[PDB]
């Protein structure tokens, strides 16, 4: 049980590197095609697919570490599992300075031939 | 046919876990929701909340009318054990100056089905 | 010779619409129901953004809560023997806290198609 | 019964694929397509108007003459179909596009579209925008 | 002839009085004769909108029941003829009220009226006040 | 018949009005002196509450002062006579802004018509804001 | 002597206009006004007032006062004219059941009919 | 003969809005009493005697419009009157606009030698 | 010699005690005999005016919770024989509206003549 | 000889605010008392004794002009060899906007003749 | 073993919290070193000594629930640890509604004849 | 007396610890904290954050003068190897403005030895 | 050391005694323990020194509700043989309207000196 | 009260000194006039009582800053507490030039404690409020 939870926590921790390092084909490889969202930029809409993340990713030297904090997993099935924790990012101001925000996130994974992928994720700030 | 049925089946679960809240019935609430259910909610405060005490104290505490409406729900199912459920819940209530009005959530919940019944594991509802 | 019509099926839009908000200010949800669709969408300022659809948003506001209302500058489109669409701005004269008169206003677009001889409103929204 | 499910399925796609299309336009600030789409009688309310309803092309004309790329998503559209030749679509209207700061910013309008079609062509009769 | 003018001027400033007095008054039936059922106004009640006829005032006749005393004084009044049948009176309207501190106030408003007669009796077709 | 002749006289007075804001938008004076009566009262914003009387107020607006287009929205017309008429419309201007973009504001306006040797003119007007 | 007393007719004149406004003697008021008296005050609003109309509402719909007519100015224009102006003082009693001060600036023109000064225009700016 | 008089006022009360818009003070002397009283705005509530006070602001004070509005004269025997009008003010803004300003403003004459002067004056914003 | 200058100098500041005394007492008759009949002053009460005379005060008295007056840090100047100012600061204690008790405070000069022998208070200014 | 005695302080009055507004601190010493005690607005409440405080104002105090006017001044003669004036003080001076502004002060001033010359001993500025 | 030690000082500090819950001053008493120190919201930026403090509080002070919220608990040799958490209080509100209030909450125990003892506390809003 | 020179050896590696901070120096720092560190801090908004991963960020992405005191600690030794100091923590800096400013914190620590060098397990900031 | 460690105690004792005279609201405790000539800085003094028991007196007599005073962290020198000064933050915890406990804190430092063997606090200075 | 007057005088000249050390910013004359073990309560130190040099220090070292200073000492009271201490209080008036480039006057009310060692006055402890 231990080592499967810490299989969703390795791949959650992929997805947000995937996210950091700007790369979408890495973010493609790991969402489900019908991926659905809430998130404070959908302004308290769903969102559902790549449309919408893709062009944050498009149009976004500054260096930034993300803390995956407090996670607690529930396997759900043998293929499904969700994942809830804060997201710490620590990141570089206007001011110049290092500064750090949060996120509340859940993510819900589902396992296709092998490869965990997210099917649905929520953040609130 | 089957997903489009397989999918009320977590609307319709999900439409009775918010009638027992808004009914404050705790022990209907209670036979919904995995006891170490983990929730991510305004009152909380920013803190993941684990198991049934915290929303105890909420029944236990809380003639004005109600009503929800989930909005838009969509299902994804993740095994043939496993589903989750995003949607807008509605709320319409009575307010202090005498008047009716609506207010707003969106709201993930996640589902697994031990033994034939549907219950809820871990939720995410943001103001 | 052809705008004798117009003038006249025009009329019958606003009139209906008329009949619409009747219903409303006298918050007789049966009468509201016969005059829309029951797959009804609407946009509107109680409903925070979110389009909503069916009856069961607005029979909370019957179910739970002197008036005068106005249709101002009504434009209506004939898009179609069984369907239009009417523009207009909705004054509503009422009574305040204050014990006094007052009017608001909210811009108003309703979508009607005629069943079996009845108009029906399908679609509508509400600005404020 | 079945078969009418497909039959307008097919018939809301024309709707939303026509909406993508003035969408197009405006973001495209092409003033020509947008006058072929729109009927010449358009009415609409919108912000920029400041709560009057506006007639005919004269108005949007400075906008297109007058005014960092852009992206817009249809969110959630609902189609009504009113006869053969009529139908209307209301819709989340998010765009996303690149603020003065020099970030990525999404915004939301609703927006209910009324269609008709003539000649074989789905042109714009009214539209309502609210902030 | 400069009597002439005197005079028919005056019977626009006085008609305008009657006017007011009937709003004063609270009496719909005299405001109704005074205005051609037609009347078109602008006024900050509208809130920026033109209204037309007689629904919308009523309501403020209808439920403004109120005890307490008040003033008018037609300011500096100016009247053009336009024609024989036809005249135009633009003034500051003074009105003098009681206050909820209990206190006498004054508060001003810029006022137009358009005004044409039928049958010998002179009626207001149009009005334009603001604050 | 009877009705679309009323049609076009009431044309006439949204006409002349057009031509009147023209002036105004191209800083034409004499040309706004020719469509205004001499005598012409005003009621505007920037005469502060007070009813300013003949051209003099005016001129120094036109004297001292991007694209602009007007629209003049809604009119209603009343017919108060062969010689006389009055037009209320909502006036949207559109204009470009400070910040260089595209803006849009309005004004409630009245204008009173007389038609003196056949030519329309202006013989007083209220604008609020 | 001659025009300090004549000056002395103008602000003796000026207070007993001004007692008969703190008095809410209208028909006293009256007597020392012009029928065409014009007026500039803050309840005007920026308004000029013409005749007695105005004033009337006033004292049919209006605790001790005390008036002092400050640092009086009197300018003799001609026999039968003069004018005066002076900071017009009034104490009174607030809400909050207090006695306070407050100011107005005050000029007032006079005209003598008959033997009798009257008040043909003033100006008061708070 | 009344309006003749009373023009008359207006007349010069506008000769004298002229020397102080042209910062004219030799002319704005010569139609002022010397011993001309004042209350106005600049001298913050106190009543001000003599020239001294406006001296200043000649001194050490873009086109501009008066308009004498609404002027209403008392004749106050043959060798006095008063005038009460509104001062509206056409000017250019800081922004580079044209605005309206006003007050309220009275002003007592006298005539001397046949030449009127004024004697007091109070204006108010 | 510097006690006879802080002798009369004690006088003033007994003088000046005694008026404040007179004051707070809401004795007129007092404070009218121990000021100049013409005395002027500068106080916040009389709104940047220069008053003059008993007037101005006397509605005060007639028209107008224990009080304590200290006059705090006086200083004195004896201008001639029959001549004196003082400057202090003026505390006040007194009894607030919420019932509890508060100080204020003024700047206050005072210029005092003595005629007949009996000193008089020919001139003040408070400054809040 | 009430009115010319009076004229006399006036005069002081006058020759010392012109000192003032020189920013000549010799001047000034030269009219005030050594002792001379003051209340004003930039002693902040406090009531201030001798030169020392004012000459940090006349050493770091331009070229924008100002002229004062003693407005409606009060003399009282008190003894041969003492008086007080009261007035209003008007400064007339050149703003930040570039344009003129008045501003005022009541003022009290205390004086006193030694040796043939008035010294100022005292002297109460409120704004 | 560690598991077990670690639900020691969880077990102890429920206890106190429950004290204070109750009102217990003697209770709160026995399981505080008399030498207690602490920093608190209420200490206005102090360090208070003693039980002094805090008497006043029990002494002069509607249910309540408290969640001690993921507490990491270190143990530093056999007589002395130390415990971080969330405090949540859930209580009623002036409006008679319910509500959730949190604090950072650090206690440092020492074990003295057998029963462990809270030797400082620090609490922050 | 002992106990005494035991509380000194606390304040001694606190104060090597907040040098170590103003140094900007991670090395000394993770030489001085067991590797399970746990904090609350304001920068961790509210979290109790764990190891060196969140403070690593402050130090590589961080010439000013700086001083630090620790005012009125008070130390309590917990056994032979464990102490828990707590302290007012004032900060000298220059600001923006260009200024000398300082600011405060309340701070907790708690140290445990490890082959005979003490480390900081623990610690909470407060603002 | 036990000596100055105990003479330090005294100063403690008496300046406990002295806030204990406070809250007991005892003015004759009060006066015993202060200099006659006694000078204060305090917020209620509002920026002036003031001298005696003049002033002190109006806030015993009119301050007509459990209260209890911290001496917190006193730092004593002693400054010579009959002269000490004790400088303290003093907590002070009471109940407020809302019916609730709250606590506020002071600045405090008092000049104490030593006449006929008992100590007497000359000088004093609170601040917010 | 010839010595009384004297020998207030000499507390009120030895705080003149020490004001005068911190305006000129001459740390090491502040050090010789304060005892090793001041304590302070100033709005610098934001509520704590602070102790010793270390605090003070920072201000000298990093607040130079050819911009003119002047400090009154107003309205002094002197208590003489025995014959090696006394104490001090009053208004302390502080002129200068603001970021306007305009003369300001600010105050503080400030109490100084002062002890004799081998003749020489010494400040103990010190009380600065705004």
């Amino acid at each position: 049980v231990k080592a499967r939870k810490q299989e969703i926590i390795k791949v959650t921790e992929q997805l947000i590197e995937a996210i950091n390092n700007g790369d979408f084909e890495a973010y493609t490889k790991i969402c489900d095609p019908g991926l659905t969202a809430f998130e404070p930029e959908a302004l308290g809409n769903l969102v559902e697919g790549m449309d919408f993340h893709r062009f944050y990713f498009e149009n976004a030297n500054k260096p930034i570490h993300t803390i995956i904090l407090n996670p607690h997993v529930h396997l759900v099935g043998d293929d499904a599992a969700c994942i809830a924790y804060i997201r710490l990012t620590q990141y570089m101001d206007g001011s110049g300075m290092p500064k750090t925000m949060q996120s509340e996130e859940t993510r819900v994974w589902h396992r296709r031939d092998g490869k965990w992928q997210n099917v649905h994720f929520h953040r609130s700030g």
